[PDB]
């Protein structure tokens, strides 16, 4: 019935985005209940950027140093604290649009939607994956620090990501909403780059199952490999190794298609060792790895 | 700096989505002010599939035949009319979440966001384009009819598409919000299929300009072409011809980068004969045609 990279509807998050200014720096904050969450580096001036002491930088800050704007309304900051790399600003008014939400930390290879904002205003929404090297291959420009990534489960918004910085290659790095970085990154203007990335193998298989449910099936073969034998091949092509937990996760698509996982791995192993022979799968010259099994489950039933 | 495919934030449209039921058929409606818009084929039965006489069928319908549900609230229908292929149900309650909006009819090559919905509930958002053959390559499962396409470039939601039906190849056809189909399609189950699709050349060129802005250089060359020689090559690959209007529109991008339009056309001619050869343009081994010159200029600046 058609297949596309889909983001979650962003309305529940749009009602939470506000503008946070400290000094001359302006970025995005997330207004939930009576706290605004944003990257702590909003308190840095030009001199601190090299190696900032965030402990002493925030002691010196006062509540009135933070301008928080929700549209025309200025929210009064009545407290401030720091949780790892995230700044928490207590305001005097709970957000009446606060959705049902929780903070979650995701694993590499999991997907979520980003609501890209600038100066507090939602600009766009896109679906992405946490790469195995803990970067995000989205692109929002400079002013998008504090934009957030999220999933929606039933009616609950799960916030999993906050944008802090762009890396030299144009990929982005950030934290969960408790301020813990994804990846070996620090929120200082120092020498940082993304490690070598790998392909999220479990998502490629999920997407191969999607191509099979779409009737695109030229790649299916009669053969079956072993998990050990497949990982030796995949690890040589900078593919993430495939675990017994990954196999079980794919189970539903296995029983639905009649393609056992290690049967489908024999297909993927030849695509690795042969290339796609000038063909496409689901209209791609390359193998898509930002569809999880659950993304493939939902978008077909 | 990798230009990703972003949708518009969908919250303003989410607040307009309702569920419309006639008999056993449920689909989505668009609730703006005191009117709900939906595909008129909602009034068809299983006998009415091939050759429904919509004016005969609508006359026989009473306001009480229409069940409209906004969440846990039923909206009473107090009138109904037809405008082309779009049913308009007057309701006794104006939608308090009605945004600033307009209805526009778009041209092939134009992009927009789709809020894919099921039983009146928003499910996902994605970005797409009106194909030259007047179809959409989307993801519409059973009951996705009445989902809408929109842009929100400034403050105003411009509604440009309502989904009516899926064609044999799985692409989608629909109308503008005044009920006029895009392309030669009709809301009957008589045999119909999409014509051969072509690539939106002006959008490919905009995307190459965005790659250069992003710092790609590898596909540039020292050649130019004439507009006529380029169109002879382009059509041999089922690319759309480039008009002088297209050359004018690319003018801004030509001047930001210092690369003449017909200079860039020579690069595209070369990419068609050689392929990517392993390389990627803005993280893609396919030439992307669903990013317009306007989209590029926006997500730059
Ligand atoms: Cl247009
Ligand atoms: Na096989
Ligand atoms: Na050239």
């Amino acid at each position: 019935s058609g297949f596309r990279k889909m983001a979650f509807p962003s309305g529940k998050v749009e009602g939470c985005m506000v503008q946070v200014t400290c000094g001359t720096t302006t970025l995005n904050g997330l207004w939930l209940d009576d706290v605004v969450y944003c990257p702590r580096h909003v308190i840095c001036t030009s001199e601190d950027m090299l190696n900032p002491n965030y402990e002493d930088l925030l002691i010196r800050k006062s509540n009135h140093n933070f301008l928080v704007q929700a549209g025309n309304v200025q929210l009064r900051v009545i407290g401030h604290s720091m949780q790892n790399c995230v700044l928490k600003l207590k305001v005097d008014t709970a957000n009446p649009k606060t959705p049902k939400y929780k903070f979650v930390r995701i694993q590499p290879g999991q997907t979520f939607s980003v609501l890209a904002c600038y100066n507090g205003s939602p600009s766009g929404v896109y679906q992405c994956a946490m790469r195995p090297n803990f970067t995000i291959k989205g692109s929002f420009l400079n002013g998008s620090c504090g934009s957030v990534g999220f999933n929606i489960d039933y009616d609950c918004v799960s916030f999993c990501y906050m944008h802090h910085m762009e890396l030299p290659t144009g990929v982005h790095a950030g934290t969960d909403l408790e301020g813990n970085f994804y990846g070996p990154f620090v929120d200082r203007q120092t020498a940082q780059a993304a490690g070598t990335d790998t392909t999220i193998t479990v998502n490629v298989l999920a997407w191969l199952y999607a191509a099979v449910i779409a009737g695109d099936r030229w790649f299916l073969n009669r053969f079956t490999t072993t998990l050990n034998d497949f990982n030796l091949v995949a690890m040589k092509y900078n593919y993430e190794p495939l675990t017994q937990d990954h196999v079980d996760i794919l189970g539903p698509l296995s029983a639905q298609t009649g393609i056992a996982v290690l049967d489908m791995c024999a297909s993927l192993k030849e695509l690795l060792q042969n290339g796609m022979n000038g063909r496409t799968i689901l209209g791609s010259a390359l193998l898509e790895d930002e569809f999880t099994p659950f993304d493939v489950v939902r978008q077909c039933s």
